[PDB]
């Protein structure tokens, strides 16, 4: 199953953040918090909004935050492209061991959705090669952030700012640079063509394998570029030797060559599922990475 | 998509509890931890032990309770059911509001895998009609919990305690009473057949009718005993009064009566779906309760 990581560490950094009549969700570490700059933005603004414009006219008093039942004071503030950074006069004793992080397409994490800044729930997510995100987000969910924690370290890689009319996700690392050609106004974007993330869907598939189930298997082969070509045209991400290496221990484990279940992958491709399902799905899964299976199994 | 509880409330209630070298985890609630009664198993007597018996070889300073690497000195035991309840020294700080719930099959749950007390992972599961759940458990993640958060209060309603020949996991709500006919004994045990959940089937038209999507609205309606009846016959639940009654939301939301969702899902049972989708599946979902669809919805 889809498994988050346990989200208690960043809990205790959400806080509310207000200006005007726009509230959302602020990340706090130490004393900064971190939040989407459109904030500060009214109906009349959110179109085109000239950011260094409607910041200059903001002062620290203007900004309303609050975790829990207390106000935190802002004694500060800049923009570092799409966010807001607030300085405040307290320090979060909460704040984990962090580091700020971009993540590559295909790479997975972990999303706890809050409003209010209270947090309301946590999922599994992957950036998507066209840079969208499939997530769960509704409205006052911005300042929301996706992370990934390895021993105690919570490494930060997005915080969502906005919904594209397809009902997919947009936003930004934690230094502000949007994922994607994406832009914070309020206009209705189109993304670039999504692709299928074939080293994830081979992962699943090994997946599918160590829990007993390989009715998709088959005694084919292939070579990595003829795979490639095949994937290219149902618009697969391309396989690289990296990925397959990273493969390994999936492979070594259940031993089926990497290659061999890009022959089975193959298959599935060019004929289908005729009805079969797979770990329940009648869909091939691409949101799991090779480390996901492997931690999970 | 599956969407669990935020777990920091429940991250800060597990601890680890060892006999020997049997090592499980247990939740710390006020000055009680509460955990598996198998940990006092040896490997061997895990085959059929007297449970009674091994625990009047126990005593308190033969319990093992460490937050992280701090201990915890417990100061009493006793067994409930299939929980052993040991007394500590310490009151968690961390303790949130809580209670003690037994959820019927349907319900859904967040669960916190652990293992050594060190939390790895939360996901939603089911319990299913068969009192089985599709977990994600690996050796070492009994006494990991499942729960549900409304408002301040953190609903306890499963614990681990094995897994089945079949792949999937049972396990008893916090007071050791176990979920299904499951006993914790290593000895082969089966699950009864499982079933179709049909009050989250309905809570997923429900929800497709919210988003738009309502094409297999039919002009009809039945009764639940004739709709039950039917159900069966194709390896669906049958629904009780308390499904009709938490349809209640989700029916004054749509202005659809639970009867008349549940005549259309009688067709769509007898007909099939004709090669059409919905909420972009073929398939009817039934992991989300009604209460799941508005969590998700609003
Ligand atoms: C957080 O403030 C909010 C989250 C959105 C709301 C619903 N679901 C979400 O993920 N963000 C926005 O509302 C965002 C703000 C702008 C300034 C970046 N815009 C948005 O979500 O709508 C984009 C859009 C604009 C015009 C249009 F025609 C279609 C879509
Ligand atoms: C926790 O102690 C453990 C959880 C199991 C182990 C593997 N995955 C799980 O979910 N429980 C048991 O091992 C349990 C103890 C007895 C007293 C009930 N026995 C059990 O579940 O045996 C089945 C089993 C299957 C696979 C496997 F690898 C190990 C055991």
């Amino acid at each position: 199953r889809k498994m988050a990581f346990p989200s208690g560490k960043v809990e205790g950094c959400m806080v509310q953040v207000t200006c005007g009549t726009t509230t959302l969700n602020g990340l706090w570490l130490d004393d900064v918090v971190y939040c989407p700059r459109h904030v500060i933005c009214t109906s009349e603004d959110m179109l085109n909004p000239n950011y260094e414009d409607l910041l200059i006219r903001k002062s620290n008093h203007n900004f309303l935050v609050q975790a829990g039942n207390v106000q935190l004071r802002v004694i500060g503030h800049s923009m570092q492209n799409c966010v807001l950074k607030l300085k405040v006069d307290t320090a979060n004793p909460k704040t984990p061991k962090y580091k700020f992080v971009r993540i590559q397409p295909g790479q997975t994490f972990s999303v706890l959705a809050c409003y209010n800044g209270s947090p309301s729930g946590v999922y599994q997510c992957a950036m998507r090669p066209n840079f969208t995100i499939k997530g769960s987000f509704l409205n006052g969910s911005c300042g929301s952030v996706g992370f990934n924690i390895d021993y105690d370290c919570v490494s930060f890689c997005y915080m969502h700012h906005m919904e594209l009319p397809t009902g997919v996700h947009a936003g930004t690392d934690l230094e502000g640079n949007f994922y994607g050609p994406f832009v914070d106004r309020q206009t209705a974007q189109a993304a670039g063509t999504d692709t299928t993330i074939t080293v994830n869907v081979l992962a699943w598939l090994y997946a599918a394998v160590i829990n007993g189930d390989r009715w998709f298997l088959n005694r084919f082969t292939t070579t990595l570029n003829d795979f490639n070509l095949v994937a290219m045209k149902y618009n697969y991400e391309p396989l690289t030797q990296d990925h397959v290496d990273i493969l390994g221990p999936l492979s070594a484990q259940t031993g089926i060559a990497v290659l061999d279940m890009c022959a089975s992958l193959k298959e599935l491709l060019q004929n289908g599922m005729n009805g079969r399902t797979i770990l329940g799905s009648a869909l091939l899964e691409d949101e799991f990475t090779p480390f996901d299976v492997v931690r999970q199994c």
